[PDB]
């Protein structure tokens, strides 16, 4: 028992992290086979940052401008190209620690593990969800550009996030590993801001199921509700609509707990209308929305990864 | 910016995790140099569990009774011995992935990373604090015995915890890597229970400093208090006494924020007496006590590990 915000074991990703230096700028890169992936902003300088001009900036670069350091070993850059907002540096050495991997873009409401990195050296690992407004509530300091987010499925690392910057509310924006931003953000300094967020309804229901599995039942009740009548209450509290697919995805959890999805919606309805009256759920005084149904099943049933 | 419950990168520990099987019991072991460490309960059977008798149980064992599997490679056991509640299996192969390490026992109130493992295969990583009552609020399912907790300091893994079992409130008890329990627990089934806990006062103050560093200032006030007058309020709310050493340890955080430790105590006093009035601190509606001063400095300043 117990329920924790739990990341994937980071070892397979630690073995891919390198340091990329261009001019006076140093950030993290991701070394897979013979390519290093990193944010293209590494080729910018402290006055190029205002409205840069990246095709122009890159044509003025040569391979020898890029210093790639894998631990205490220098990698020779033999080619460079840009894909959207990422730089791809071909190096003369394939990473012998390359795990099996995919580049996968995630959906808002989905979670992933972040390996925070500085100067190519992993610092910590934690779990994040992609918010409905395509930001993540990360923990990043200066030098963390190029840190990656990922999920692991058996032996295969699905990279989904590369860190690019911090928005003025302290939330974070980045790209998938094709260099495409999540959300309406750019790798510049503009006045860009997150914009309105919502709570991930299906995740909150998954977490209530996790609580029931773990022995917190005080919030249950005899009531039920219609999907329509629940969604009307969700909308005043700034919760996302719940779909039949969400109901279907919650099926397995509903099955082991014996608590119909619509019954749990009734409970959430009451929690939203009454608050928690001084009590806690899984050690939280807030309705928690950054665990998916999959995360709950994984931790309340116990699969591993090789 | 941002503040997350962040674990150490788990790669150096993933490379030490093995599977130990004795009879019909299978759990996790920790392979360092040519020794595998694991809970001695692996030599128990489903009726030996009531009041076992471990010196007797072990003398009846031979090396070939122990099957050690490092991934898909079988390790040959050449010696076995018991140290308190851990078994030490000498194997004929030194782990080529042995990091530099120490066995260090931690204090209540200190934090560490846990690599949850099943059948020798790492499943996830999360951060825990050792509670004042010597339990940890972990996330463990059947098969997680022998999962380890650890801290990493530059390149050196300080192992501090081996998981042994779950108490009836769903909290967890285990040993240091010398086989000595944290707290008044035994590797048996008795009616043993956690017993009274308290909140880790110095950690809550560290977390309030983290919040100030991250822009949450609504809980600050002009007031100060005496260490004595604060400790009187701490005791009605079941908070640990605050010592001058705690004040000293909070010095650096007090210095970058410009908020005297005793001023922050006044703020905590008000938060304890008034609640949070619907607001949150670092995304929490509760006073959080499982980050140390060191954890806050590490994440709000950004050191890495090699």
């Amino acid at each position: 028992s117990g329920f924790r915000k739990m990341a994937f074991p980071s070892g397979k990703v630690e073995g891919c992290m390198v340091q990329v230096t261009c001019g006076t700028t140093t950030l993290n890169g991701l070394w897979l086979d013979d390519v290093v992936y990193c944010p293209r902003h590494v080729i910018c300088t402290s006055e190029d940052m205002l409205n840069p001009n990246y095709e122009d900036l890159l044509i003025r670069k040569s391979n020898h401008n890029f210093l790639v350091q894998a631990g205490n070993v220098q990698l020779r850059v033999i080619g460079h190209s840009m894909q959207n907002c990422v730089l791809k540096l071909k190096v003369d050495t394939a990473n012998p620690k390359t795990p099996k991997y995919k580049f996968v873009r995630i959906q808002p409401g989905q979670t992933f593990s972040v390996l925070a990195c500085y100067n190519g050296s992993p610092s910590g690992v934690y779990q994040c969800a992609m918010r409905p407004n395509f930001t993540i509530k990360g923990s990043f300091l200066n030098g963390s550009c190029g840190s990656v987010g990922f999920n692991i499925d058996y032996d295969c690392v699905s990279f989904c996030y590369m860190h690019h910057m911090e928005l003025p509310t302290g939330v974070h924006a980045g790209t998938d590993l094709e260099g495409n931003f999540y959300g309406p953000f750019v790798d510049r300094q503009t006045a860009q801001a997150a914009g309105t967020d919502t709570t991930i309804t299906v995740n909150v229901l998954a977490w209530l199921y996790a609580a029931v599995i773990n022995g917190d039942r005080w919030f249950l009740n005899r009531f039920t509700t219609t999907l329509n009548d629940f969604n009307l209450v969700a909308m005043k509290y700034n919760y996302e609509p719940l779909t039949q697919d969400h109901v279907d995805i919650l099926g397995p959890l509903s099955a082991q707990t014996g608590i119909a999805v619509l019954d749990m919606c009734a409970s959430l309805k009451e929690l939203l209308q009454n608050g928690m009256n001084g009590r806690t759920i899984l050690g939280s005084a807030l309705l928690e929305d950054e665990f998916t149904p999959f995360d709950v099943v994984r931790q309340c049933s116990g699969v591993t990864f090789q």
